[PDB]
């Protein structure tokens, strides 16, 4: 299968006055990118996919392929719904615009059955001719694709080669790759990212490397270079933040911590997300104070 | 405050040739009004709101508009989104398709926090002059309205006049109550819609009464007249079905039991859902025999 | 069947320089039957029965038994274990010390089968010739006596007469009665006290009540006569004690408000259980103010 | 500090007519000695120690003891209480009775609070001059010892060298190697294994090494060896198995399994414990036939 590994960054989304920071949000991929990124997701969870517009998807999208041209970086586009049939329309779409991959999270809220989440995945990687990573993220979906799922849309469709896994569950990490070694199993959970590469897994989809980029990016290389003591070293330096990046719901402590470190313009969201409490706003700065965050 | 209370049903939503049924869908809520019910909502979750366009919500509401006119039952139309300026705008768009109330979930996927949750609501009740009737169901969206947020968004927004709750949790409901017994609290669990009655709710938002909105119309007029033997009764009589109602994710079993009753043509969902398994459609078919279900 | 209901306390087991203060067990029992309590519990869980030895749990029932003579107030022993051979002799051992009935808590930690619960259990009805009230805690035993073992267990046991429930599930609470309407349905949970009773459950066996005895056996009667408007408003008036005794794991707030209220001389627990913390202690006293707490 | 660390078993506890069979549990520990394991646990949770009277913990703790003498193989005891006082008892015997260390289970049950477990095992600690492994298992105990609990007890007692983990979150795992690198952390769930020790665990206290010794045993030595690819590969073939022996509650599914190999005389547990359905029984004996059982 073709598939997309690595060092990923689910890219926050810089906002200025309401609209899109089109600028900020090329000057921070050429960070990523700059810093030993693979891969770059725009318009993920951590990009406020939820709520931008048609067009806002779109113009990420381009920025992150405009910007990756002429390097080795992947786009990895963000391209879920919970409905199938804007599911395939969004994948089309960003194939159109000239995405390498696409990422695919689980339906949230209806809660499709395991029937219903094959026949969802199998419309969606039968529309394009790009590779397809699923997303499984209980939490927020409401549902679980479960590990046989997995396992049935990697073997009966070729665009689809892995999973990002967010569910906390490391059970579930070793019993996919023991049934189906051949798959891309990418971590979706910063704080384990040591443990799903020491298990076989082959990238991360991060939060903290908006920040941290190339702390993140060498964890991961070392780990898929089979050094396993030095990714560890890192994953554990990395543990406090990792963990203050959810002290709210993700992204507001990353956009956040993007703010408190000069990288983002205005600590701006989307309703319903908003600025973090005072409390965990001066939590997050504590936590900053023992890492060296890269500029532009 | 300006409410909407008593017996209330979730519509389902009809399909014929992937098609919103549009002769069908008036037929049900002529067959709910004719049964006792107080309410209807259209495109609920249970109306399969995710899947449908934004001119099938048009339409939906539309007919349920018409359909009501001429009769005591009111339209509390479902216009939620994960968005804040989406929901604003569905608000807006069910008071001018004719809309006596809004049924609004709260976002789903992007788990905002309670600050988020108050400006999110706080922005679609000054967007509009009709009720407002938040909907809590955390097993769907990956987040709760805490009654703190529950009660300030009630007594600082005129038009928010209680909540939806579909969360399994009657200690919450006593919460709500002891330090609010102004707001109405409706059931949004069945199985459990006689204990919410007889704590001061004032009624229901039904999946069930799809099926037998004579029952659940009985149950919530006797609960509401202090006759709660005679509620409690029919809610004992009704678990069973309640139950099974849910033996897959809703509104996949109510529509079957629907398609079984004759009362629908076509057993269609859109994807991501789909039909039951047959070891649970058989069960669904089963737990009917128990109950007399009216026609047209 | 022979059974017994209504109003209950879970008796604190006061403690004096590390050994069960005696005078202080029985002075206490007292006040509980003075302010309308219909049954006591000694060496619950509230009781510390983990921490007390078999000879300290033979001393707290008979004075229990001693105490309740010459009155219609019954001794609902508590005599649960996770081995089976034990639960038979602590269940001999209490009809022997005369009680009226025993609680028997589910076997906590091993974790039992639904098939192992159900052995268990008619071993120990079989065992006695009196009334036997199970106890699911789930929270505290890390398994659940499911709606199917119960209802076998109370139509196979003659003894076996119902079920206190500490789950938080009023769902259960409906399963339960509205499959087996004949059995005693028994809160464990405070706070949830009058949706269980107006549900069909016809007692409580309180924490609070070792407070405010007089409260929890007003709410109890007023409920039983279906004066649901009477039994409501207290429960509404109690909610934010009957939240705060559980601010810590109970006994451990129960026990500091009844030293505050100066109920007992010394706040001493035995170990694993320690005085609250600084703040929490405070809270207690606090809420504590909001409430006529009788004397002896 | 002392460890005790390695491959280690929580050994089953055969019956024969009701009684522990003593000759069994010698040959069966002689057994793990032949297979490499580098310690045994003796009336852990998998050796049903709460339904083993005192004089058969001693039995089996001094059986334990003989039959490792003169080898390398170390007793690690269980030795927990929900008791604190019990607790302290239960060292000072497994002391006596020459275990060179005890695990301690978190307390059951009663649900301590943080301080509360610190005392409980600081008590426990300078009771005995033998390594202390906490064990924290909160499926089983309904309570969790923190992350910092169990590294102010790492630090605060001489005794104290580590924690088994059974709690499926390896966020935990991570959390308390970051910040207290110097314990020993013990994988108490099979199915993560290699992902426990992996991240720095040091040692397994298993289940499936009663039925597989030396499969557990060489995963343990490859990994300490930090030889993660074969490590990984004995963790991928034992999923099977890991996930079958916990069908119903372990210890109801190791027992079987080790009857049907023929290791065990007689499928015997003691009440609340019992035999397996029938349907799993036949899953974990369809298990098994795809694993090499050593022989005595
Ligand atoms: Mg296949
Ligand atoms: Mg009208
Ligand atoms: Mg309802
Ligand atoms: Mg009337």
């Amino acid at each position: 299968k073709n598939i997309i590994i690595g060092a990923m960054t689910a890219l926050i989304t810089p906002f200025k006055n309401g609209k899109v920071d089109e600028q900020s949000y090329a000057r921070l991929i050429k960070r990523q990118i700059e810093n030993g990124i693979d891969a770059v997701v725009p318009v993920g969870t951590t990009g406020e996919s939820a709520t931008l517009t048609h067009e806002e998807h779109r113009t990420c999208i381009e920025i992150a392929v405009e910007t990756c041209k002429g390097t080795k970086v992947k786009v990895l586009a963000g391209a879920g719904s919970d409905a199938t049939h804007e599911a395939v329309g969004l994948a089309k779409f960003a194939k159109e615009h000239g995405a390498d991959g696409i990422l695919s999270v689980a339906p949230y809220y209806n809660k499709p059955t395991q029937q219903g989440l094959y026949e969802h995945y199998k419309a969606i990687a039968q529309s394009v001719d790009i590779p397809v990573l699923l997303y499984n993220v209980p939490g927020r979906t409401g549902c679980e694709i479960s590990t046989d799922t997995i396992i049935k849309l990697f073997r009966d469709c070729e665009n689809i080669y892995g999973v990002k896994e967010a569910s906390g569950n490391i059970d579930k990490c070793v019993d996919l790759l023991a049934h189906e070694p051949r798959m891309m199993l990418i971590s979706g959970e910063d704080a384990i990212n040591y443990p799903i590469l020491s298990n076989g897994g082959k990238g991360v989809i991060s939060v903290t490397s908006n920040l941290l980029p190339d702390m993140i990016s060498a964890l991961t290389h070392f780990a898929l270079d089979e050094n396993y003591k030095e990714a560890k070293k890192i994953n554990d330096e990395l543990y406090n933040i990792n963990k203050i990046l959810f002290c709210e719901s993700n992204p507001i402590p990353i956009k956040t911590a993007m703010y408190l470190a000069g990288l983002i313009e205005s600590l701006e969201f989307r309703l319903p997300l908003c600025s973090p409490s005072k409390e965990n706003f001066a939590k997050i700065e504590e936590v900053m104070k023992k890492y060296k965050i890269k500029g532009f």
